[PDB]
C-alpha cells in the first residue's frame, strides 16, 4: 500500500527514500508504484523541451518549463544545459581545444573533486572507433582522457551481473547477481528483471559503491533511474544535485542509458538503426559537460564513460534446440539464450540424473553450437560455479548462437537480430571505458583491463577504503594521475627447507625401478654445484614464489629446473624452468620409460610411490619439468625423479605431453625463450581458492598421494622479444593457463584426432591471469623483478585471450 495523497512539493528527486506507505519522490518512485500525486506535474517538467533560444534569453521566471534561460537561472541551478551558449555567447564544451587539467580547478567548498559515472548499456568496444565520427562528445572524452581499447566485462555477460559487478568488484558468484533469471533453492524464490522479487535486498551480496561512500561519510547521488525518465531530466537532476550547498551536495552520481543495447537488440550491433541511437548518447554527453562548463566544474569533476557488456549477430534462425537431442526434455528446466542452465523441473523425480543429460548433449551433431559442463568444469577464468544459484549442468553457447529448450519457445514467445551473454573473452562481448578528469591522466591508453578492477579506482577517486573485493589494488595505478594505491607486498607466511643428502637408496620401499646403475672427479664437483643451486639464477628468474599459508616444504635445486617440494601433498606446489630459444628437444630413452628415482634428499615417509599407481587402474603420472627438454642425456635423470612426479589421467596425459614435447619449445622459439612455472592446483570446491588437506575428495588409490583437479603453468618472456627471457632489462610478457584434470577428453570433439588439431585450442579455452592461480595455490609471483610493484600487479592481472584484432 502507498498512501499517493501526499506531496513532492520541495521533495523532488529527494536523496533519502522514505519508507511505505508514505509516497515517494525519489528518482525509483516510478518503478515501485509509489511516487506522490503531484511527481508528473513537480518534477517530470517538459514545457518547452530542454534547450534554450534566442527569444528565451532574458525570460521571465515561469516555474512550469522544463529547464530555464531566465537570468536567476545560474544562481537556481537549473539553466537548460545550452544557456551560456545561446544567451550568454559561450562555446560548447565540445568545441573547446583540451587542455591538461594538472589540478582540480573547483570552486570553494568543493572538499573532494566529484565522481559521475556515466554508464551506457550494450555499448560494444568498438563503437568506439566504427562512431567516432557522429560522436564528437564522447570521443574528445576518449582522446583527451584515459581510455583502453577495451574493457573485459564478467560472464555471463548480462546487465544484471555487469552493473553490479562494477558496483562491487565482485564476481557475480560472489555477489549473487548470476544472471537476469535466476531460481534460488534455498529461498525457493525467483529473481527476474521484471516484477518485485528483484526489489528484496536477499538476492543482493557484497557492498556497493554508494554503500561505501555512505558509511565513510562520502554523500551519494540516488544512481538508479526508473525508464521512464527522459535522460535530458536524469542529467538536469544530476546537475541540480551539483548546485546544493556543501553539507547536502553528493560528491558521487551515476547516469544510466538503456541505450544502445535497446536498439542493438533489434537491429544488430551494426544495423544502420544504430547511427541514430549513439548520436543521442553523443548528444547527452554534451548536455552533461556543458552544464558541468556552466557550473564551472569542467576542469573539476572526474567522468567515467563505462559499458555493462558488448552485443553479437545472433537471430531466431541460429537457434540449438534441447528437444533436438534429450529423450526427456520435459523433466528439465533450461534457462535459455546466449547461455544454458539446466536443472530437474521437480525435485520428486528421482529418475533425473545429471552424467545421463550432459553425455545426451555432448559431440553429438558435426557442428553443434554449445558445450556441456558440470559448472565445477568451466575455465576457471570465468569464475562461474560457487553460488547454489548456479546450476550444476551449464551449457556455453558459441557466440552467434542461441539454445532452448523447444522451437515452440522462440516462436510463441523473427524479431530481434543481436544479443549478449556469450563467454566474456568473445571480442563482441568486449565494451568501453574512458576516464577524464584532473585524477586521470591526460591523452594515455591503457590496456584492455577487466571490470572488476573498477570498484577499487572509483574507491581511490573518492577517498574510500574498498570493501573486500575480487580487483587486485594498485593494479590500475597507471589510469591516474594522483591517488594511487600503494600495496606492499604479502609477507611470506611459510619458509622453506633446504635439505642435502639425508637419506640412503635402499631405505626406500617405492616399487620403483630405473635403470641408472651406470657410472669423475671433474665433473663430480659440478653435480653437486648444481644440487645446491648453482644454475638457480637462469631457472628460478623472478625470485621464489612465496607461500601464504602455514605448511612444510623443501626447496629442491637441479641442473635443468627447481621446485618447491610439498611434504603434506607429497609433490611440488610448482617447478620453474628456463628454455632458451637454442634450447633441444629430446626423447625420452628406451631404458628410462618407466624410470622413477627416489630422491635421496626427501623421506620416504614423504615420497609418492610406484605401487600405488600399479594398483590404481585409472590413474598415472607425468613429471612437471619435462624429461624433453633435459639439457643433457646426464642431467635427464633429474627429471625422473619422485619428486618431479605427479599424478596424471592418460586422457589427461596427452595433453600434457603435447604441451611439454612440442608447446613449451614453440613458445621459447616465438618469445625468444621463455620461463615456465607450471604446478598442481586442488579446487574441489570450487571456490577458485586453495583447497586445504581435508577439503580432498579422491587420493591415488591406497595411497595418502591427493589428484590435482587442475594443473597451471605461468609462461613468462621478456616483452621487448629482441631480449632473451633469461637477460630481459624491462617489462615482461606473459601468458598463463589453468587445464582440468579430466580422465577423458569428452571436452574436445576432435580429440581421437592427432593432438596438433586440438590440445592448443584446449590451452586457449583454459586461458588464465596469474592473479587466478595466485588464488587457487596460495603462491605470490613474480617477487622479484626490476619493475615496479604495480606494474607487477598489472601483469598479474593480464589474460592472454587469442581473439584477433
Ligand atoms: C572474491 O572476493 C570475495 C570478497 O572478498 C571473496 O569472498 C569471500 O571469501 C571468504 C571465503 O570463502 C568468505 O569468508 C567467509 O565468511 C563467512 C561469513 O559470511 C557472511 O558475512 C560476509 C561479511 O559481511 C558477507 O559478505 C557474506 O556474504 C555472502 O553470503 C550472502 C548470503 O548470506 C550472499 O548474499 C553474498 O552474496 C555472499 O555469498 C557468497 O559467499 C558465500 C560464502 O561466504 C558463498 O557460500 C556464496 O555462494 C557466495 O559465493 C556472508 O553474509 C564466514 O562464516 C566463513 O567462515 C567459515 O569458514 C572458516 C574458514 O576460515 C571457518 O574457520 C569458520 O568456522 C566458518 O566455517 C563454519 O561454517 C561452515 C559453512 O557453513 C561450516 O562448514 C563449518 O563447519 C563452520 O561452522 C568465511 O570466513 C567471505 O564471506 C566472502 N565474501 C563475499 C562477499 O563473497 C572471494 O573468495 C573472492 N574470490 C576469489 C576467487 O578470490
Ligand atoms: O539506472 C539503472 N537502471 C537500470 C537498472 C540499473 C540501474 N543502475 C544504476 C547505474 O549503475 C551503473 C553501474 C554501477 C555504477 C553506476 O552505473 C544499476 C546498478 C546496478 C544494477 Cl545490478 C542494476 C542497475
Ligand atoms: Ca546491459
Ligand atoms: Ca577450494
Ligand atoms: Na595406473
Ligand atoms: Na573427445
Ligand atoms: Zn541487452
Amino acid at each position: 500500500w502507498t498512501a499517493t495523497s501526499g506531496s513532492c512539493k520541495g521533495r523532488c528527486f529527494e536523496l533519502q527514500e522514505v519508507g511505505p506507505p508514505d509516497c515517494r519522490c525519489d528518482n525509483l518512485c516510478k518503478s515501485y508504484s509509489s511516487c506522490c500525486h503531484d511527481f508528473d506535474e513537480l518534477c517530470l517538467k517538459t514545457a518547452r523541451g530542454w534547450e534554450c533560444t534566442k527569444d528565451r534569453c532574458g525570460e521571465v521566471r515561469n516555474e512550469e518549463n522544463a529547464c530555464h534561460c531566465s537570468e536567476d537561472c545560474l544562481s537556481r541551478g537549473d539553466c537548460c544545459t545550452n544557456y551560456q551558449v545561446v544567451c550568454k555567447g559561450e562555446s560548447h564544451w565540445v568545441d573547446d581545444d583540451c587542455e591538461e587539467i594538472k589540478v582540480p580547478e573547483c570552486p570553494a567548498g568543493f572538499v573532494r573533486p566529484p565522481l559521475i559515472i556515466f554508464s551506457v548499456d550494450g555499448f560494444r568496444a568498438s563503437y568506439m572507433k566504427k562512431g567516432s565520427k557522429v560522436m564528437p562528445n564522447i570521443e574528445k572524452l576518449r582522446s583527451c582522457g584515459t581510455h583502453a581499447p577495451y574493457m573485459r566485462p564478467v560472464y555471463p555477460t548480462k546487465t544484471f551481473p555487469n552493473l553490479y559487478t562494477l558496483a562491487t568488484g565482485l564476481y557475480p558468484e560472489s555477489h549473487g547477481i548470476v544472471g537476469n533469471s535466476m531460481y534460488d533453492p534455498v529461498f525457493d524464490a525467483s529473481f527476474h528483471l521484471r516484477g518485485r522479487e528483484k526489489f528484496n535486498h536477499r538476492w543482493w551480496g557484497g557492498q556497493p559503491l554508494w554503500i561505501t561512500a555512505t558509511k565513510q561519510g562520502v554523500r551519494a547521488g540516488t544512481f538508479f533511474w526508473s525508464v521512464s525518465i527522459p535522460h535530458e531530466r536524469r542529467i538536469l537532476t544530476i546537475l541540480q544535485w551539483l548546485s546544493l550547498p556543501d553539507n547536502e551536495r553528493p560528491s558521487v552520481y551515476a547516469f544510466y542509458s538503456e541505450q544502445p543495447d535497446f536498439s542493438g537488440h533489434k537491429y544488430g550491433p551494426f544495423g544502420p538503426e544504430m547511427t541514430n541511437p549513439l548520436r543521442e548518447i553523443d548528444k547527452t554527453v554534451g548536455q552533461l559537460m556543458d552544464g558541468l562548463k556552466q557550473l564551472r566544474l569542467h576542469r573539476c569533476v572526474n567522468v567515467i564513460f563505462v559499458g555493462d557488456h558488448g552485443m553479437e549477430d545472433v537471430t531466431c534462425d541460429r537457434t540449438e534446440f534441447l528437444s533436438n537431442y534429450l529423450t526427456n526434455v520435459d523433466d528439465i528446466t533450461l534457462v535459455p539464450g546466449t547461455l544454458g542452465r539446466i536443472r530437474a523441473k521437480s525435485i520428486n523425480n528421482s529418475k533425473y540424473d545429471p552424467k545421463t543429460i550432459i553425455a545426451a548433449l555432448t559431440c553429438k551433431k558435426p557442428d553443434q553450437h554449445f558445450k556441456p559442463y558440470m559448472k565445477q568444469h568451466l575455465p576457471k577464468r570465468l569464475h562461474y560455479a560457487n553460488n547454489r544459484r548456479i546450476e550444476d549442468i551449464h551449457l556455453l553457447v558459441d557466440r552467434r548462437w542461441h539454445v532452448a529448450r523447444k522451437p515452440l519457445d522462440v516462436y510463441k514467445k523473427c524479431f530481434f537480430q543481436g544479443d549478449h551473454g556469450f563467454d566474456n573473452k568473445v571480442n563482441s562481448m568486449q565494451t568501453v571505458f574512458v576516464g577524464y578528469g584532473p585524477t586521470f591522466k591526460y591523452r594515455t591508453k591503457v590496456p584492455p583491463f577487466e571490470n572488476i578492477e573498477l570498484y577499487n579506482v572509483m574507491c581511490d577517486l573518492l577517498g574510500l577504503k574498498p570493501a573486500p573485493n575480487n580487483g587486485t589494488h594498485g593494479s590500475l595505478n597507471h589510469l591516474l594521475r594522483t591517488n594511487t594505491f600503494r600495496p606492499t607486498m604479502p609477507d611470506e607466511v611459510s619458509r622453506p627447507n633446504y635439505p642435502g643428502i639425508m637419506y640412503l637408496q635402499s631405505e626406500f620401499d617405492l616399487g620403483c625401478t630405473c635403470d641408472d646403475k651406470v657410472e669423475n672427479k671433474l665433473e663430480e664437483l659440478n653435480k653437486r654445484l648444481h644440487t645446491k643451486g648453482s644454475t638457480k639464477e637462469r631457472h628460478l628468474l623472478y625470485g621464489r614464489p612465496a607461500v601464504l599459508y602455514r605448511t612444510s616444504y623443501d626447496i629442491l635445486y637441479h641442473t635443468d629446473f627447481e621446485s618447491g617440494y610439498s611434504e603434506i601433498f607429497l609433490m611440488p606446489l610448482w617447478t620453474s624452468y628456463t628454455i632458451s630459444k637454442q634450447a633441444e628437444v629430446s626423447s625420452i630413452p628406451e631404458h628410462l620409460t618407466n624410470c622413477v628415482r627416489p630422491d635421496v634428499r626427501v623421506s620416504p615417509g614423504f615420497s609418492q610411490n610406484c605401487l600405488a599407481y600399479k594398483n590404481d587402474k585409472q590413474m598415472s603420472y607425468g613429471f612437471l619439468f619435462p624429461p624433453y627438454l633435459s639439457s643433457s642425456p646426464e642431467a635427464k635423470y633429474d627429471a625422473f625423479l619422485v619428486t618431479n612426479m605427479v599424478p596424471m589421467y592418460p586422457a589427461f596425459k596427452r595433453v600434457w605431453a603435447y604441451f611439454q614435447r612440442v608447446l613449451v619449445k614453440k613458445y621459447a622459439s616465438e618469445r625468444n625463450g621463455v620461463n615456465v612455472i607450471s604446478g598442481p592446483i586442488f579446487d574441489y570446491n570450487y571456490d577458485g581458492l586453495r583447497d586445504t588437506e581435508d577439503e580432498i575428495k579422491q587420493y591415488v588409490e591406497g595411497s595418502s598421494i591427493p589428484v590435482p583437479t587442475h594443473y597451471y603453468s605461468i609462461i613468462t618472456s621478456c616483452l621487448d622479444f629482441t631480449q632473451p627471457a633469461d637477460k630481459c632489462d624491462g617489462p615482461l610478457s606473459v601468458s598463463s593457463f589453468i587445464l582440468p584434470h579430466r580422465p577423458d577428453n569428452d571436452e574436445s570433439c576432435n580429440s581421437s584426432e592427432d593432438e596438433s588439431k586440438w590440445v592448443e585450442e584446449l590451452m586457449k579455452m583454459h586461458t588464465a591471469r596469474v592473479r587466478d592461480i595466485e588464488h587457487l595455490t596460495g603462491l605470490d609471483f613474480y617477487r622479484k623483478t626490476s619493475r615496479s610493484y604495480s606494474e607487477i600487479l598489472t601483469l598479474k592481472t593480464y589474460l592472454h585471450t587469442y581473439e584477433s584484432e
